């Protein structure tokens, strides 16, 4: 299943910290991001994505079509310009962020019923899973 539709609460957040990290976060954004429970709302039509993450402290929206490359600004997060590209490798959906950032990017995918979503940068790995709601 290649559905991500719908709304999606956290269950697990692993090594959040070390991606902040990655990113440069600064120390008192980061000590209080690294506590914070997400919600994801996903509205997927064909290749058409609008994602929207939300918490009480950080918020995160990016709008793509898969396979069509795109400027994203991560202004929410570390504030870096980055050429993004997100494709399917089988039902897993990837995402590149090409810019300054070695190893930057995203993966999420369907398994058991719950979304995984991997976050990576440098040598970092942070994993969320959620339910769906
Ligand atoms: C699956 C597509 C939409 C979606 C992509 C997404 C990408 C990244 C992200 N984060 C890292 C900057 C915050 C946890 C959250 C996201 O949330 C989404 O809903």
């Amino acid at each position: 299943t290649r559905d991500f539709n719908g709304t999606w609460e956290m269950e697990s957040n692993e090594n959040f910290e070390g991606y902040m990290k990655a990113l440069d976060i600064d120390f008192a954004t980061r000590k209080i991001a690294v506590r914070l429970t997400f919600t994801l709302v996903i509205d997927q039509d064909g290749d058409n994505f609008k994602c929207k993450a939300t918490s009480t402290f950080l918020n995160y929206d990016v709008d793509f079509t898969v396979g069509v490359e795109f400027d994203e600004y991560t202004k929410s997060l570390d504030n870096r310009h980055v050429k993004a590209l997100v494709t399917w490798e089988g039902d897993v959906l990837v995402c590149v962020q090409k810019g300054e950032k070695e190893n930057r990017g995203w993966k999420k995918w369907i398994e058991g019923d719950k979304l995984y979503l991997e976050l990576t940068c440098g040598d970092q790995v942070c994993r969320q899973v959620f339910k769906k709601k």
